[PDB]
């Protein structure tokens, strides 16, 4: 395939990002580092935003975009 943009691949990205963010060591890593790392795993800004909300550590999309800029 499935292509990057398809829902099956978006869902693998966001669900893997959620697992990542839940790890206890990852919880003690700063936001910026985690955002750049999620970009390196293929997530868009909006998908990164989704993942952070899913784990109860919401960031604004503007904040995510700023970090990635
Ligand atoms: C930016 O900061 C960090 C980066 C990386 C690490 C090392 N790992 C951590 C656990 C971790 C990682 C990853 C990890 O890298 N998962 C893969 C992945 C993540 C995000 C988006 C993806 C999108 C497409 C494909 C894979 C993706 N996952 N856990 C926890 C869960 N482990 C499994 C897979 C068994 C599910 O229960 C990476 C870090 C380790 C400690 C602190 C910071 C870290
Ligand atoms: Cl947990
Ligand atoms: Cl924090
Ligand atoms: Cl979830
Ligand atoms: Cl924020």
């Amino acid at each position: 395939g499935a292509m990057w943009h398809t829902h099956s691949e978006r869902e693998k990205r966001v669900s893997n990002a959620v697992e990542f963010l839940l790890d206890s060591r990852v919880r003690r890593t700063p936001t910026s580092s985690k955002v750049h790392f999620l970009k390196s795993k293929g997530l868009s800004a909006e998908e990164i935003c989704e993942a952070f909300t899913k784990v109860g550590q919401p960031k604004t999309l503007n904040e995510i975009k700023r970090i990635l800029s």
